[PDB]
């Protein structure tokens, strides 16, 4: 589990959204695995706006923060799981690194601010959901 605040609007994977999240649903995509809702309280994280490609990511299956280089956002199929069945996820980076289901939205960081979250995994990679391009996320 795990989320991202900034502004009036709270960023979580959209196979995790509450009851609550759809109810005050501002923008979802399944083929990103995102849903943004929004907040009455103002959030304190800061969105990366770069092309960085090293970063750290919070993993809870292991209760460690590592030091990880990812590709860049992409279309890449992801295998069937308990929440969609196989196709192509886009704006998804990959890093060597472990990740179980419950490890999705854990927070990949870089030096300017949030990356993304964890979204996939097996095999020895982990899988990241890009948030750099929604530039909506810093405004209003
Ligand atoms: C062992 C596979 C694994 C590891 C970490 S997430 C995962 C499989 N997964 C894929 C997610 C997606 N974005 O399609 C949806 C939820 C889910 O369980
Ligand atoms: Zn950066």
């Amino acid at each position: 589990s795990g989320a991202i605040y900034v502004g009036n609007y709270r960023v979580v994977n959209r196979h995790l959204a509450t009851h609550n999240d759809w109810a005050n649903l501002v923008w979802e995509d399944s083929s990103r695995d995102l849903l943004v809702s929004s907040t009455t309280a103002q959030g304190c994280d800061t969105i990366a706006r770069c092309d960085c490609q090293t970063g750290v990511y919070y993993c809870s299956s292991r209760r460690k923060h590592y030091p990880v280089s990812f590709s860049k956002p992409s279309l890449i199929f992801v295998e069937a799981s308990e929440y969609y069945p196989a196709r192509y996820q886009s704006h998804l980076m990959l890093a060597v690194g472990h990740s179980e289901p419950g490890d999705c939205g854990g927070i990949l960081r870089c030096q300017h601010g949030v990356v993304g979250i964890v979204s996939t995994g097996g095999n020895g990679l982990v899988g990241f959901a890009d948030v750099r391009d929604l530039l909506w996320l810093d405004e209003e």
